[PDB]
């Protein structure tokens, strides 16, 4: 069901190394809907290559546009399993401190703060 269940640890490590080789300026991001989520739709894919200069505030705007949300729909994003302390941090800095041992950066979205 989840990305980690679909691909082996060895397969996930190797896909991050291929992104380092072929898209060296991109952050490898896994974005998944909270398994309780009723209101928000699913994304068209799971694995995203994010330009390393964008901050978390801009990534939230990108994901709202990808999901085709309207102005009043609530959206909450966890990174590495927890709330973001700040949305102003460049994703290169977020990646270095919150990356998974496989080298992906894991995000989960819900319509409620209570995941
Ligand atoms: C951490 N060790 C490695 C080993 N081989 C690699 C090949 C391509 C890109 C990154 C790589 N990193
Ligand atoms: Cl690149």
């Amino acid at each position: 069901k989840t990305f980690k269940q679909r691909r082996t640890f060895e397969q996930r490590v190797e896909d991050v190394r291929l992104i380092r080789e072929q898209h060296p300026t991109k952050i490898p991001v896994i974005i998944e809907r909270y398994k309780g989520e009723k209101q928000l739709p699913v994304l068209d894919k799971t694995k995203f290559l994010v330009p390393d200069h964008v901050n978390m505030s801009e990534l939230i705007k990108i994901i709202r546009r990808r999901l085709q949300l309207n102005a009043n729909q609530a959206f909450f994003l966890l990174v590495n399993g927890h709330s973001m302390v700040s949305v102003s941090t460049p994703i290169s800095e977020v990646y270095e401190s919150e990356k998974d041992e496989d080298g992906f950066l894991y995000m989960v979205y819900a319509s409620q703060e209570t995941f």
